[PDB]
Formats: C-alpha cells, sequence, structure tokens
C-alpha cells in the first residue's frame, strides 16, 4: 500500500532492488487485524499467478531486533534461489 521512512529501514530499502532481479514478489501486512486488534508484523511471499511460496509472522523485542529477523529471511531465499534455474 506504501512505503515507510526511517532510520532503520535505510539497510532495509536497499534490499529491495534485489527483489526485481530475481524474479519475485513479496506482501506485508500490518494494521489491519480482525476482533482482536493486535499490533503484528506478517510477511509474505508469492507468484503472479497464484503458487504461492511462504509466509512468516514476527512478534518479539522491539524494532531493532524486530527488523534484523526480518530483513535476515529475504536475504536468506536469494541465494537459494540463485542455485535453480
Amino acid at each position: 500500500m506504501g512505503r515507510l521512512y526511517s532510520g532503520n529501514l535505510a539497510a532495509f530499502k536497499a534490499a529491495t532492488n534485489k527483489l526485481f532481479q530475481l524474479d519475485l514478489a513479496v506482501i506485508y501486512d500490518d494494521w489491519y487485524d480482525a476482533y482482536t486488534r493486535k499490533d503484528c508484523i506478517r510477511l509474505r511471499i508469492e507468484d503472479r499467478s497464484g503458487n504461492l511460496i511462504d509466509t512468516s509472522t514476527f512478534y518479539h523485542h522491539d524494532e531493532d531486533v524486530l527488523f534484523n529477523m526480518c530483513t535476515d529471511w529475504l536475504n536468506h531465499m536469494y541465494d537459494q534461489l540463485k542455485d535453480w534455474k
């Protein structure tokens, strides 16, 4: 929907350039919830047509550790899909 701007996002923004070059898509869900109304960080990976790739939900200690975990896993798949076709 949109993109935020903050200091911890300095390194985070850099990762985006890789996503296009590996031919994949990623969407995150935040600020929307059912009846519980609780803060959470949901990260979802998928294709263009329908094949779903993977998903992860993060809740833990403050933003520094949270973003570290998020950026870590994103870098994780890069090499793996770089080996296959």
